[PDB]
């Protein structure tokens, strides 16, 4: 009991906005600093301002900070009868004051406030370390890029803090960190420093990792160095943001638009590539591409953009219906070949082994064809019509979720030829059997009509 | 107490199968009867014979039925701590074990069990009431039309007993009905004796409106009859019942089906009408039937059934491709346009109107009319582009169920001519935005990829 009555004091003072009172004997308590967040987070974002400003001190409120965690210690440690992630929100909203009040009076604790990120944001710390080397000192009255290292270094790993230094390019700020930390690193800045300015940005980023940003430079330091920028971009996949680097209509441009052609090809994304070699002219390897995946509509543009004859069109028409046979896409492959290569037959045989009942019929009378009704189109209705009653067994008896209430339509349209050719009797059949397999179907879709009223 | 020890009794009599001594006592301090089921159906169906052949008497198994309610008595008069319908279940279950026990014994509950049922079969009542007057008597060990008719008239008006027996035909099976029961309906029957065979079986019918029965009849009673027999069916909407009656390729058959065809206009639901004429051979009907509907397909091939002229078609094509623009189906308007009139311009522009980007360019190629990418493609796929921007405000911040997923295709499509023609800005912005709207819709889809690795 010696504990609950202090406990309710301090949730009571973070509950009258008293964050000093409160503060002030947490700390000497050893109380978890979480708390005066934790107690009512709405509350405290939304007084930020007033938090803040009752605990002055540039110590108290950092030694918030390296206390501040992602968990909750009202669930745990301290039991009690958001819009996103904690510590950024925190971070954040507490920065955005610090900022407004004095940013030169709390400038350890706004370096503090990116450092503690859930991803600490140490490329936005020094370039704000390195902005204290110029413009610096205006009296004791602000933070010297050395008083900041002093400082910083008790809260980042010092490889990590000297990796970053390089970040910055400024020489002098990398001196820096070494000296006011860990001789034989000497070899790497004496080199770096007999680099022309461009290429020595570039070996830097190179070695930090930083490859987006290290093309950002090669592609400066002249056009003899073009072949090992390439390189770089083939295997780091850094295709895109290569493009908006050389300008368009560059011979540049074009070799990195065809090495993303051919990447994308190796890697079995084989539409985006034939978009990317058509966009960049590259016709011969667009076709190929559009070929092997089924997209016809563009086949047949690149193909025109290369002026096809009547005859070499009749052959792509072929090879493409192929393609899409082999990808079960059959009322496609029939459309590429009465179109491209008028093979009214094949068409046919296709449209009807998609059950395509309504246009594998235009096809017959367009071309007075009379026969093929006979042959291939009436075997070819009552043979589905067997397999769609099959199906009802199958799907019936044999039954989570079912969604044969999107062969509804399917249904409707092989209904109407049915009808149409005399086969009233497997008309009834099907009508009758799919309208129970239908119904037969609540327990614990849509009002869609596909009946026939002339059955 | 004095109740609930004798019900307890009753329950444990129908437990043991024992239906004599639970019946035998509920009749006497006359407890409902429907107990007797309603204590346990799944039981009671699965001993029927066993209790049928405990109450051997007719009387009581008769009284069975009289008192037999569909709701359970289980749950209201006598609390207590199946297939389908429960009248219908036990009609037909107890009938089925009187048929084979002694369909004689039993002929007056077997005539009680069809009276009894939620809907009373009184057509097939009757139709055993009347072999009762042939192959009677076999001494008193049946029973005759007579007998019957004295207790069937304890359970069926008189009026419906009368109306049913004219049902038959038999007219001394009529006559022994209203002389055994309510003689100034003498004058219907001695009118109706007069009429050959045929005729006189329409009038009853007609006058039973038992109509698709009627017209069973009219058919045969000659071909000066067919128009009087025409108009019961045209406005007792009996198309369906009386196409199975004439032989097809009958100038009967022929009327009929035209008088279908028109009923089927004159209801507005046109597609059907239009198959109907379109099989009769009444093409000029089928044609103006298809055109109305936007059938196109069908419409080609009725107008291929009458040799228009390449003139004719063209014709044609236009006005199909208007019906089909004013019910918004723009594809399809677009493509009947370039089946059957080649206007290449018009397909191509409604092609953009229902956001076809990648046929409506193909068609661009087809014809080298490549400056209309300029004048109507592109300013087409960028004002697309926004209505589909502020549909993304309009339905996310303004948001029960939401299928904005099926709009899932018709972003992919549109995001790969966004790129071919170097709108990259655009692209990305709508690639970025339908991404957020579509996962910050998590709370309390597919994997269907429509994404560009290219953006």
């Amino acid at each position: 009991h010696h504990r609950a009555l202090v406990l309710a004091q301090i949730r009571k003072w973070l509950d009258k906005l008293m964050f000093k009172e409160a503060f002030e004997c947490m700390r000497k308590l050893r109380i978890n600093l979480n708390l005066i967040y934790d107690h009512n987070p709405k509350v405290f974002l939304g007084n930020v301002e007033t938090f803040i400003k009752q605990i002055d001190s540039v110590n108290h409120i950092n030694l918030f900070f390296t206390e501040l965690k992602e968990e909750d210690v009202t669930k745990t440690m301290y039991p009690a009868p958001p819009d996103g992630n904690k510590i950024d929100l925190v971070c954040d909203a507490m920065r955005a004051v610090m900022e407004s009040i004095n940013p030169h009076k709390y400038c350890l604790s706004i370096l503090t406030s990116h450092v503690k990120k859930t991803t600490p944001e140490l490329e936005i710390v020094l370039q704000k370390v390195h902005e204290l080397q110029g413009n610096a000192p205006s009296d004791p009255d602000a933070v010297s890029a050395e008083e900041a290292l002093k400082y910083l270094l008790h809260l980042v790993d010092v490889n990590e803090l000297y990796d970053h230094s390089l970040g910055t390019y400024d020489f002098d700020l990398v001196l820096m960190v070494a000296e006011k930390s860990q001789k034989e690193y000497l070899p790497f800045l004496n080199t770096l420093k007999k680099m022309e300015t461009n290429y020595q940005r570039f070996t830097i980023d190179k070695y930090l990792k930083r490859y987006e940003k290290a093309i950002g430079h090669l592609s400066k330091c002249g056009p003899e160095y073009f072949p090992e920028c390439l390189n770089l971009i083939k295997d780091k996949n850094l295709y895109n943001e290569a493009l908006k680097l050389y300008s368009p209509s560059s011979q540049q441009y074009q070799d990195i638009s065809i090495a993303y052609g051919e990447h994308l090809m190796q890697e079995h994304m084989y539409e985006p590539a034939g978009l990317m070699f058509a966009r960049c002219g590259a016709h011969e390897k667009a076709l190929s591409a559009f070929l092997t995946c089924g997209n016809w509509k563009q086949a047949l543009c690149v193909a025109a953009q290369l002026n096809f004859t009547k005859d070499q069109l009749v052959g792509l028409g072929r090879t493409l219906a192929g393609k899409l046979v082999e990808q079960r896409k059959h009322i496609d492959a029939a459309m590429v070949l009465e179109e491209c290569a008028q093979d009214y037959e094949e068409a046919v045989l296709l449209l009807l082994e998609g059950a395509a009942w309504e246009e594998a019929l235009r096809l017959v009378y367009k071309y007075n064809r009379l026969d093929i009704i006979e042959t291939n189109v009436k075997p070819s209705i009552l043979e589905a019509q067997k397999n769609y009653m099959a199906f009802l067994d199958s799907q019936t008896a044999t039954f989570v979720v079912q969604n044969t209430e999107n062969l509804k339509d399917e249904v409707y349209h092989i209904l109407k030829v049915l009808f149409l050719f005399e086969f009233d009797e497997q008309g009834r059949e099907l009508q009758k059997a799919f309208e129970d397999t239908l119904q037969l179907m609540e327990r614990s879709n849509r009002r869609t009509q596909w009946k026939l009223s002339l059955l």
